[PDB]
């Protein structure tokens, strides 16, 4: 019906309504690095965020995001793989039911407990609908989650999430500083993808950061309590909203790094 990650709805029906599920550059994939190359031509990845602006934290049914104004460049991606200027539109997370399973990118077949998803868009398209219309009109920038030490920038996310449990809600939520949730190293895996849930668009730079970042039990608990439901429907927690690994196909996965 309208999709999800449930067993009569989920990934493997996605394709029913958006035929490209079965395209040549769908997303996520399985990371392997003892294939992805070495492009010593690849230039250090450029994450301008001391400006960012954020506005809300809003639960969509299918994850939770927090929004940032992007009608000016206050915190852009650029260099890396990327030719031009991409702004900062929102970010989100991808979670399982358990720490061994989440990450929707896995890395020599490894799962993380979860992945973080800070979406760009080109602005030489102006607006983000018309990016999602174009091969390179969207920049992921992927961080994988491992279960740990807790990560205090991301405390303020978990916080509020009690406040938008069901679908439909949100909050405000200024003066969120992204950079609070970066690993140490920006060095990066990049390939040719797609949007990892409907529309499935193949409008995406993939850049994947080879460190993962720490976060605590209790924080990646807290994702566990949302809802993909609306507040007075059966209670089905958000859990598991991550796409399987699809295949390679005509691509190559070049490194940042050595
Ligand atoms: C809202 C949206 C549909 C959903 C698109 C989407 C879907 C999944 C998504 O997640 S992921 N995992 O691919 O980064 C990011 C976005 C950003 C652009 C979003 C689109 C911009 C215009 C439009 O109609
Ligand atoms: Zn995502």
């Amino acid at each position: 019906h309208h999709w999800g990650y449930g067993k009569h709805n989920g990934p493997e029906h996605w394709h029913k309504d958006f035929p490209i599920a079965k395209g040549e550059r769908q997303s996520p994939v399985d990371i392997d690095t003892h294939t992805a190359r070495y492009d010593p031509s690849l230039k250090p990845l450029s994450v301008s965020y001391d400006q960012a602006t954020s506005l809300r934290i809003l639960n969509n049914g299918h994850s939770f995001q927090v929004t940032f104004d992007d009608s000016q460049d206050k915190a852009v991606l650029k260099g890396g793989p990327l030719d031009g200027t991409y702004r900062l539109l929102q970010f989100h997370f991808h979670w399982g039911s358990l720490d061994g399973q989440g990450s929707e990118h896995t890395v020599d077949k490894k799962k993380y407990a979860a992945e973080l998803h800070l979406v760009h868009w080109n602005t030489k398209y102006g607006d983000v609908g018309k990016a999602v219309q174009q091969p390179d009109g969207l920049a992921v920038l992927g961080i994988f989650l491992k279960v740990g030490s807790a990560k205090p920038g991301l405390q303020k996310v978990v916080d509020v999430l009690d406040s938008i449990k069901t679908e439909g809600k949100s909050a405000d939520f200024t003066n969120f500083d992204p950079r609070g949730l970066l690993p140490e190293s920006l060095d990066y895996w990049t390939y040719p993808g797609s949007l990892t849930t409907p529309p499935l668009a193949e409008c995406v730079t993939w850049i994947v950061l080879k460190e993962p970042i720490s976060v605590s039990s209790e924080q990646v608990l807290k994702f566990r309590k949302l809802n993909f439901n609306g507040e007075g429907e059966p209670e089905e927690l958000m859990v598991d909203n991550w796409r399987p690994a699809q295949p390679l196909k005509n691509r190559q996965i070049k490194a940042s790094f050595k």
